[PDB]
């Protein structure tokens, strides 16, 4: 059960959970790779890692992925992960030349990830190893939308390190474009791809039903983070948060602003019901009768599938991952699978 400020009955009644079958498989292999390319301590791997729940996350979000895939996909979601704890011990700590290093060294392995593979720096290393295995899948094409997406990502984070630095919350609306980026929609996006198996060309993907789906799919999730990370972002001081800006720049109090993010999120599940309509319509659109046209068809129709999936799976990890419990840690500013 989920307590009633965060609980969706519609997802509840609406969004049933999904599982890929390589979930058990998974969950063992990306804790592995966590310890083995030196990502997390040994220890906080043994005592932290299953109960983050980040393979839980992503395998019910890529269904019908091929295995490598998934593992792929898990591997660079589980370094996301990291890399936000980096980015947020580097501000709290003032360590802006490493940060800065490290900014530069990712703009240049997400190009050229091959030649990072064994770089010193364990955070690089692990960054090309999960984005050197995504570039195998499809063609140079895909691998150049990704990298044009996660060059945006790294800046996004760039600025992020200068608000907190400076002492500066964005505005409402500065932050819903910030967060995009942030949160890596676009990646996310990318990544439904290799997952059905289908590079989606360009007037396929740009339809206004596809991108209208995949942009509310995301929007719920950030936003849904948002709420449910909003006391250990606080405790952290963290300024990037919905609530945050709310509360900053509207004068909102604490818990009007929880209701305003949270009817946020409800609205963004209603308009994704809206747009699936369209979007399923264009996938049999799509299967025109020939080969190629049932492929697009069936690839338009797992990804927006897999666009339903976020929803379930992002409102369940954050009520199962050990990430946002706050409440459990001895230091409310410093997670303990952190490396502080
Ligand atoms: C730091 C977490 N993350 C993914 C690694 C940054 C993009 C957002 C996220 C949080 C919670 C669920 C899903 C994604
Ligand atoms: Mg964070
Ligand atoms: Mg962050
Ligand atoms: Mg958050």
């Amino acid at each position: 059960a989920v307590p009633p400020s965060l609980r969706l009955p519609v997802i509840e009644a609406a969004f049933p959970r999904q599982l890929h079958p390589y979930w058990p498989k998974l969950q063992e292999t990306t804790r592995t790779w966590l310890l083995e390319k030196r990502l997390m301590p040994a220890d906080k791997v043994e005592e932290y890692a299953d109960g983050l729940c980040y393979t839980d996350l992503m395998a019910g979000y890529y269904l019908g992925a091929p295995d490598e895939v998934l593992q792929a996909i898990a591997d660079y979601s589980a370094w996301f992960m990291v890399w936000d704890d980096r980015h947020d011990r580097d501000i709290v700590h003032g360590r802006a030349g490493a940060w800065r290093r490290l900014r530069g060294l990712l703009h240049t392995a997400l190009d050229s990830p091959g030649d990072h593979l064994h770089h010193e720096d364990t955070l690089v290393a692990g960054f090309a190893d999960s984005v050197r295995r995504l570039y195998a899948f499809l063609p140079a094409t895909w691998n150049a939308r990704f990298a044009r997406h996660f060059h945006t990502v790294i800046e996004a984070y760039d600025r992020e390190f200068h608000n907190r630095t400076r002492g500066i919350v964005p505005g409402v609306e500065e932050y819903l474009e910030l967060r995009r980026l942030t949160f890596a929609h676009w990646i996310w996006t990318d990544l439904l791809e290799p997952s059905s198996g289908c590079e989606l060309p360009d007037a396929v993907r740009k339809h206004p039903a596809y991108r209208r789906a995949a942009l509310l799919s995301q929007e719920f999730a950030a936003w849904y983070n948002d709420l449910c990370s909003l006391p250990k972002e606080i405790a952290g001081d963290e300024v990037h948060n919905l609530g945050i800006s709310l509360i900053t720049h509207h004068s909102l109090t604490l818990e009007e602003a929880i209701g305003e993010v949270r009817r946020r999120v409800e609205e963004c599940i209603t308009e994704f019901l809206a747009v699936e309509r369209d979007a399923l319509r264009f996938a049999d659109e799509l299967a025109d009768g020939t080969v190629r046209g049932k492929e697009l068809s069936g690839a338009v129709r797992a990804n927006v599938g897999n666009m339903r999936n976020w929803f379930s799976s992002v409102y369940w990890f954050h009520h199962e991952s050990g990430r946002y419990m706050v409440d459990s840690w001895d230091d409310r500013s410093t997670p303990p699978y952190v490396n502080n």
